[PDB]
């Protein structure tokens, strides 16, 4: 699963989408990439990955399905805010906090269109 993430960034920023702006940017935003960041926005993505790791260390996550990807959580948007099914257990709630915390950073940090599509040779 993944399309759910874009939704989190769509709620915080309805006037702009990630796949149509923050797509393939910095060395952490997007899906892969790696190495020194390029701006404050890239730092947010670099942290998104760090959150999926913390989720694996969690006990509940340790005995679930050894895979924070197939784990799809339910959520919703409203008042420029993200809504996540409270039923989400410890792991389900942590995975949502990771995607939600990522959309909040993009809206709290600036975005350089020039740093878009950076060269891994700089990372």
């Amino acid at each position: 699963a993944l399309w759910q993430f874009n939704g989190m960034i769509k709620c915080k920023i309805p006037s702009s989408e990630p796949l149509l702006d923050f797509n393939n940017y910095g060395c952490y935003c997007g899906l892969g990439g790696s190495g020194t960041p390029v701006d404050d926005l890239d730092r947010c993505c670099q942290t998104h990955d760090n959150c999926y790791k913390q989720a694996k260390k969690l006990d509940s996550c340790k005995v679930l399905v050894d895979n924070p990807y197939t784990n799809n959580y339910s959520y919703s948007c409203s008042n420029n805010e993200i809504t996540c099914s409270s039923e989400n257990n410890a792991c389900e709630a942590f995975i949502c906090n990771c995607d939600r915390n990522a959309a909040i950073c993009f809206s709290k940090v600036p975005y350089n269109k020039e740093h878009k599509n950076l060269d891994k040779k700089n990372c």
